[PDB]
Order: C-alpha cells, then sequence, then structure tokens
C-alpha cells in the first residue's frame, strides 16, 4: 500500500514474482568502465575533436564524412572494439539476471558492446544504435563478423570488401539511418514485461522516452540513476521506485537485498581475469 521500496522490488525478484524483466540502459552504466558520456565537457568524445582529427563532433557518425574520411571513425572503433574496456558491476548484475532466467530483454543505447562482453547472449540484447560486433560493406551490403576486420582495425588499415573493394563499416547506426530491425522486438517485449529496470539513463529522448509508458499499469518501474529526471519524473506511477545517486552503489544495494553479493563477487571475479 503506497510507495514500493527497493526492498519490495528485491522481494518480488527473490519470490520470482518478477521473472520477465526488461532492462533499459544508457551512457551512465559505462562511465565506471572508463568511458565518459560523449557529451561530457573536457573528457567526452565530442570535446576531443583534435585527437580523433574531426572537423565537428557529429561528423564521426555521418555517412558523407565517413566516405570522405573513414579514419576518425576507425580510431574510435579501435578504442571501442572488444577487449579494451572492462564491463563493471552494473554489467555483471545484468549478466546474473540473465543467468538466473529472469531477463526478458536488455535494450541498450550504448555502443561500447559491454553487455555482450559481460556474457549476455545476442538474442537477449537490443543494441539500439548498433554494434562493433558486426560490419557491413558500404557498397554491396555484404556482412562480416566484427572479428573479420579486427586485424585491419588494430593496424590502422581501412578494411575493404573482398567482393567489390568497398569500405567495410562496423554496424553503428549513423545519422539519418534507420534504427536496427531488432528494435521492433519492443512491440512484443513491453506488454510482456513484469518488471522494468532503467539504469544510467534518464530516457529523455524519443523513441526511448515512450517505451517507459509501454509497460502495464501494474508493472513496477525501478530507476537506478543519479537523478529522477525524464519521463519517469514527468509521469510518476504508483509502483515506481527510484534509487538515486551513484549507479554502482544503487546496484550493489539491490544486490545486497537480493542476497546475491557472493555470487556477484564470484562472477566479477573470473570475468575480470579474462
Ligand atoms: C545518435 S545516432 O544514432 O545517430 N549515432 C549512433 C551513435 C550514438 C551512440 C549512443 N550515443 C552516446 N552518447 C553519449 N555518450 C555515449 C556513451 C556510449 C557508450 N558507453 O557506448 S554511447 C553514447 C550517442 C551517439
Ligand atoms: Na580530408
Ligand atoms: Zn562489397
Amino acid at each position: 500500500k503506497g510507495k514500493l521500496s527497493l526492498q519490495d522490488v528485491a522481494e518480488l525478484i527473490r519470490a520470482r514474482a518478477c521473472q520477465r524483466v526488461v532492462v533499459m540502459v544508457g551512457a551512465g552504466i559505462s562511465t565506471p568502465s572508463g568511458i565518459p558520456d560523449f557529451r561530457s565537457p573536457g573528457s567526452g568524445l565530442y570535446s576531443n575533436l583534435q585527437q580523433y582529427d574531426l572537423p565537428y563532433p557529429e561528423a564521426i557518425f555521418e555517412l558523407p564524412f565517413f566516405f570522405h574520411n573513414p579514419k576518425p571513425f576507425f580510431t574510435l572503433a579501435k578504442e571501442l572494439y572488444p577487449g579494451n574496456y572492462k564491463p563493471n558491476v552494473t554489467h555483471y548484475f545484468l549478466r546474473l539476471l540473465h543467468d538466473k532466467g529472469l531477463l526478458l530483454r536488455l535494450y541498450t543505447q550504448n555502443i561500447d558492446g559491454l553487455e555482450r562482453v559481460s556474457g549476455i547472449p545476442a538474442s537477449k540484447l537490443v543494441e539500439a544504435h548498433g554494434t562493433f560486433a558486426s560490419a557491413t560493406c558500404t557498397v554491396c551490403q555484404r556482412p562480416f563478423p566484427g572479428e573479420d576486420i579486427r586485424a585491419d582495425v588494430m593496424a590502422d588499415r581501412v578494411p575493404r570488401c573482398p567482393v567489390c573493394t568497398g569500405v567495410v563499416k562496423p554496424d553503428i547506426v549513423f545519422f539519418g539511418e534507420p534504427l536496427p530491425q531488432r528494435f521492433l522486438l519492443h512491440v512484443v517485449d513491453f506488454p510482456m514485461a513484469d518488471l522494468l529496470l532503467i539504469l544510467g539513463t534518464s530516457l529523455e529522448v524519443e523513441p526511448f522516452a515512450s517505451l517507459t509508458e509501454a509497460v502495464r499499469s501494474s508493472v513496477p518501474r525501478l530507476l537506478i540513476n543519479r537523478d529522477l529526471v525524464g519521463p519517469l519524473a514527468w509521469h510518476p506511477r504508483s509502483r515506481d521506485v527510484a534509487q538515486l545517486g551513484d549507479v554502482v552503489h544503487g546496484v550493489e544495494s539491490l544486490v545486497e537485498l537480493l542476497g546475491w553479493t557472493e555470487e556477484m563477487r564470484d562472477l566479477v571475479q573470473r570475468e575480470t581475469g579474462k
């Protein structure tokens, strides 16, 4: 009756009364891995134009600039490719969610690929701005596993298509391109969620803002974020919970209440040594 607590949410999960969890994540879950929000003054990608050799921030994700000069994007790709950054506690909690059979889907706006890296299968992921895990020839649409262009990427060579010699581009969604097809999984995923989890994003921008409303009235929505802002603050529901502040502290708090602290350490353990 009245406000749910974080404890109540944990008890719902402990009781497997919630076992079809839909997760939405953004830039705020990966800052502890060493990746700042691209918009952060000083340390963000968009304020480091010089280092990438960029004329203006958005050019790195523009098709006509990329055709003119693919090297700045490939510098980012070399940095973001799997094996450079480490997933953190927040990623491993989502992994444990999966391992216990509770994760329906993880929707990510990130391109660091750290969800994949943490061991969550691709079928469980909706990578809404694309991924470095695959690549597509810009000329003939031939697909490549990301591992196929890795040597070229590491050696600062622009990878080329064996069929048409066109430039092969990692499957990152560029400006004006369509969202990936897998995003339409949202039509079935959201009516079916029995719990909505939102980590390190405020979900302020469409099309993600509207998804927060797409879960049923009775579904609890748990925000773990530095602040209560965005759609969840704009339109509170009786079963909403906010755990504000540091996301890693928020997650560790929930892990504690769930009784998973040790399983979490055993996981964060073997995985960090890989
Ligand atoms: C907006 S778009 O579809 O046309 N271009 C796709 C590229 C976007 C990817 C999502 N965006 C971000 N924005 C700010 N910070 C971050 C940190 C990220 C990470 N840790 O992977 S992704 C990210 C915006 C660009
Ligand atoms: Na040039
Ligand atoms: Zn080709």
